[PDB]
């Protein structure tokens, strides 16, 4: 339950142990003023040191002048830290503002149209995003509320996603979760340890052409339905032939153990880990980091379920464009559907008690 | 780690409060008496390995390649995590298999309450499962693999993910907070107290059911929390509105949480002093809800509440009253009751050849 550090380089929640549970909010800005938009991204960062560390923000959620509303909402009093990790990061439509046009990243990539999707233009887009993950889910709600509080009048959300359990590892040393088909997920992840990994995959460069992001990364997220009842009642043999990968274990074909390495001649022509492998992809490969999400039913008798997946990456055009593009005759297409997309720009850490977020940006 | 599921009552009523829930409502599809007691055996079955950290069936693996596995396998791997596993009946499930004389009359229709704004699509039900555990995984596997072994007699309506304390980092004598940030569960029925349990919550032969005795009737209410507009109130119109200050949770006039309450000296329309037993004739409930977020709306609000849960012995003498007396309760500015459902909670499964509603089949 202990705190993760908010300062550093990289903005933590990336490279950090993946925490059980998100909620994750998209905001569009509704002022024009930079300086007002400043002078918000400093209150936010005000406001993150006091969340991450387990204390009210402002004043705190009582003892003030009674006929004030408190600072803080109150809901997270008497919890601990729980390892909250607050991640911002800027939408393509955001450089359209306060003069940013010249600053826009090249690797900040619009996605092209992919087959099947079926994307909802609600849940999709965002001028920024927050990607609060905890071990608790008070304290992560605790804490998208207080922010989007603190911006009343400057940003409005545009949509939420709060992820149940987590579907990814940056910790290959622990037990892999399982994602709602029942395989694990995360085994060929990047773990935060890999720092040359990490280097080279995830952080943003200064050479790489946009001197304000070096230290960042580039985030896509994808809202995936799955089709459970599809699934649910497809052979065991059938589920999986899709992954490559056996169910109980998680061993690749033919192998005994979920670590050993893919023989990927064994699998399907078009099962999901041979066709989403870096050798398939000219050595393409993501830093995964998603959730498991359920949002009732679907009006039609049956539980609605799906994934929310992010993916960092150094450069979207090199990372998730091309892995995605060769999923196009993936087996496991049968069984999902992409029906939301959002990719940010994702800053560098924030140094120290005077930075403040985006401080390289503006 | 695990709780028994065998008992004289169902588990997750009086037992320790879990973390999480998933409550599902199932609608009825066959009219088969028969084909139902089937599938209430096969229910029990599978509670029974659920509830210990057992995979449904022949599992989820290892059986035949050319099979769809007894189990969807994502609980592979973790805790039974306290998870218990309540069945209720609504009362439309007695206009079936000729039932209709079988409906107790405790299992009474909810009166419209002033400001009710109930979503059809959400509320009712001819059965619920109540899924309760620590880990939100294991609860949802539950009721998937329930949902999918009773795929052509059952359908799920509705179903309400909520989550209240995280164990693994809250002291155990700690109250929790609602998303009001408030104390929430003070004075309240515990499980510990069994003089009360049989008094308020358990039917008895005498009331007029025997196949109910031993049971529980439940009321369960989804209900919005206003969010922005509380975050905008005075600190003070906060307290004002409960009884109590924020901070310690303490009844206006007193110092420590667990005073007693002073009645006269809160606000005529506080909420605590209308819900008081005092003031409803002695009548007094067993609160086992949980919070939920779900999401945000679409203007950009946060779609989150409380998913309240009250377990009673008789629907007539415990929530309508309380819930009747609430008409000018000064919360209703904030709060809309949107879902609404009631059921009829059989005895316990007394042993391994038992199952869930034998003493009604
Ligand atoms: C619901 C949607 C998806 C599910 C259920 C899923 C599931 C899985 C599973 C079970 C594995 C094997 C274990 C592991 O190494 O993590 C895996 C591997 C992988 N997946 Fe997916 N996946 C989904 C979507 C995606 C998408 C959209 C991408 C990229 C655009 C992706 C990229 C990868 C990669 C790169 C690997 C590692 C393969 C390797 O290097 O061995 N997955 N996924
Ligand atoms: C969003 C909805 C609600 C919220 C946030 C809420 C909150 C609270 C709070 C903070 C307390 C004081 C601490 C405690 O004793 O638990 C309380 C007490 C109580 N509430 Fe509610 N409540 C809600 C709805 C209801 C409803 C619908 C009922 C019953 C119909 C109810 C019945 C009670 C009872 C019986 C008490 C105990 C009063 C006593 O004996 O001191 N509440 N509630």
């Amino acid at each position: 339950g202990s705190a993760v550090p908010f300062h550093g380089a990289h903005q933590a929640g990336i490279a950090t142990p993946v925490q059980d549970r998100l909620h994750f909010a998209a905001f569009d800005v509704t002022t024009e003023d930079r300086a007002a938009f400043v002078a918000l991204l400093k209150e936010w960062t005000a406001a993150a040191r006091r969340l991450t560390a387990g204390h009210a923000v402002g004043e705190g959620a009582y003892g003030g002048l009674p006929e004030a509303p408190p600072d803080d909402t109150g809901e997270a009093l008497g919890l601990k830290p729980s390892r909250l990790t607050l991640t911002i990061g800027f939408g393509p439509s955001l450089f359209t503002r306060f003069g940013l046009a010249d600053l826009r990243p090249e690797a900040l990539a619009d996605l092209p149209k992919f087959p099947g999707d079926n994307l909802d233009r609600a849940r999709s887009g965002g001028d920024l995003c927050v990607q609060a993950c905890a071990d608790d889910p008070q304290v992560a709600v605790h804490a998208i509320r207080n922010l989007a509080r603190i911006g009343f009048g400057k940003v409005v959300v545009r949509w939420s996603q709060l992820g149940f359990g987590k579907t990814s590892s940056t910790t290959p040393d622990k037990q892999t979760p399982r994602n709602l088909l029942g395989f694990k997920d995360g085994t060929r992840n990047i773990a935060g340890t890999e720092k040359d990994r990490l280097d080279r995959f995830v952080w943003a460069a200064e050479k790489d052409g946009t001197p304000w992001m070096t230290g960042g990364s580039y985030l896509v997220a994808r809202r995936i339905r799955m089709h459970i009842e599809t699934w649910d009642r497809a052979s065991l043999q059938e589920q999986e032939d899709v992954f490559g990968r056996d169910k109980g274990e998680g061993a690749p074909v033919g192998k005994a153990k979920e670590r050993d390495e893919p023989f990927l001649k064994a699998m399907k022509p078009d099962a999901h880990v041979r066709l989403a492998h870096p050798d398939s992809n000219g050595g393409a490969t993501l830093l995964r980091r998603g959730y498991s999400f359920t949002d009732g039913t679907d009006g039609l008798g049956r539980l609605d379920a799906g994934l929310f997946f992010l993916a960092y990456q150094r450069d979207i055009r090199t990372g998730f464009v091309p892995v995605q593009r060769n999923l196009a005759t993936d087996a496991l297409n049968e069984y999902i559907q992409h029906v939301g997309s959002a990719v940010f720009a994702v800053p560098p850490g924030v140094r120290d008690a005077d930075d403040w977020w985006g401080s390289t940006l503006f």
